[PDB]
């Protein structure tokens, strides 16, 4: 498609619109923040929260339709879903409540999905690499300290902003 | 990302919004109805005009900054593009007013263009196929009222609505 969906700006806000059952806010703060954080350390993307107002990428939490194309179908099957940059609905990640969240390995974990759909909200597509974070299909890491951006989706994500230098 | 792209419903819609000083009205109308029967013929699919009010395929001519996150950038590089299923600007085709649209092959036939983008605005992708509608570069064809599918396209196209009801 005519143009690499890419922020042409470096400060990019976000606003976790609502949270879920299934964990304690301040636990799905952190997987936002070290999520976001994982694209802030292989590039110059910086960002920032809003506690209001529309935000580049809008986080929420939904079930079944919830306002746009594609709702979510229950347990299994599809996880969350992003979408690329630009304006609108575009940026935005979707978590489907009907899976469960976890902080560990329980599940389905937090930090991992939204991780995978900074990916999208940044420009990323998925991978066909078995090791990579773009991969197209979720797999649970039983040390989620060894969680490593695979160099398959650092140089992808670069490919777009480049090395952190902060341009 | 995830998720099929394709529009539910058989019974698309579409609006002409404007015109191009390239060409008489009536050629640019006939483009259009030809761009959308080179997919009647090979689908389910309907296609019924709108002369007012928000329909699925919205068809406009513009140039540079337009009203979505990607500028038309003048004469030449890219000629057109448009956006899978969905609500919004999702199904609309955008036409790069700085090209110069023709009926013939002198220029930039409306039709072939048009046809290429109604095939996005259905859920096709791009091709690694060089004799296909959906190649990513564009090229002139004589005989035009004799123009055909590949069967690339035609593969593309089905994976996603099937056969013509048709027997
Ligand atoms: C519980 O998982 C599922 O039921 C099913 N679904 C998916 O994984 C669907 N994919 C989706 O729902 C979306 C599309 S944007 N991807 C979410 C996602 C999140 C994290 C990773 C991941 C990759 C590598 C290491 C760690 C985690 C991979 C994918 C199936 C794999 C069977
Ligand atoms: C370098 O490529 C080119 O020369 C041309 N540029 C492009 O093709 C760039 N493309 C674009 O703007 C869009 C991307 S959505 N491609 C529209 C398009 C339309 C029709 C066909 C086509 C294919 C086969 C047979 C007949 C026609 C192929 C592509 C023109 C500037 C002359
Ligand atoms: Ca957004
Ligand atoms: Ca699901
Ligand atoms: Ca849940
Ligand atoms: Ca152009
Ligand atoms: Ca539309
Ligand atoms: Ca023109
Ligand atoms: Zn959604
Ligand atoms: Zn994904
Ligand atoms: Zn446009
Ligand atoms: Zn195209």
């Amino acid at each position: 498609f005519p143009g690499i969906p890419k922020w042409r700006k470096t400060h990019l806000t976000y606003r976790i619109v609502n949270y879920t059952p299934d964990l304690p806010k301040d636990a799905v703060d952190s997987a936002v923040e070290k999520a976001l954080k994982v694209w802030e350390e292989v590039t110059p993307l910086t960002f920032s929260r809003l506690y209001e107002g529309e935000a580049d990428i809008m986080i929420s939490f939904a079930v079944r339709e919830h306002g746009d194309f594609y709702p979510f179908d229950g347990p299994g099957n599809v996880l969350a879903h992003a979408y690329a940059p630009g304006p609108g609905i575009n940026g935005d990640a979707h978590f489907d409540d009907d899976e469960q969240w976890t902080k560990d390995t329980t599940g389905t974990n937090l930090f991992l999905v939204a991780a995978h759909q900074i990916g999208h909200s940044l420009g990323l597509f998925h991978s066909a690499n078995t090791e990579a974070l773009m991969y197209p299909l979720y797999h649970s890491l039983t040390d989620l300290t060894r969680f490593r951006l695979s160099q398959d989706d650092i140089n992808g994500i670069q490919s777009l902003y480049g090395p952190p230098p902060d341009p």
